[PDB]
RNA sequence: UUUUUUUUUUUUUUUUUUUUUUUUUUUUUUUUUUUUUUUUUUUUUUUUUUUUUUUUUUUUUUUUUUUUUUUUUUUUUUUUUUUU
């Protein structure tokens, strides 16, 4: 999802677990913005 | 200055009780009976040079004021009278 030029990549082993597969797919867009700690305090980046 | 008061008068031996009387061995149970190897998976397949900009153009002395003018001696009071 996020690394356009990976998916080239052969991937179609016997342990693929889509289901695991499909939540890392679910990660990247469907989970959540993801702010890390933040050293700069940004208040107001809440609507950001 | 001083003027009062300021000895003593009771009670104060003793009378009970104070040995002992029960109980105080023992009576169960107390081996063991399962299970206890193993059977998957486990290489790899993307991307990964570069393409902009990047000298300078202003201003930048000075113009005022800046001596002084008053006042500045003194004028009271200031022993004692009781009691103890």
């Amino acid at each position: 999802t996020i690394d356009r030029s990976m998916g080239a990549l052969n991937i179609n082993r016997g342990y693929l677990e889509p289901m695991y597969f499909r939540l890392g797919q679910k990660s990247a867009r469907h989970h959540a913005g993801g702010i890390d700690q933040n050293m700069a305090n940004k208040l107001g980046l809440n609507s950001d």
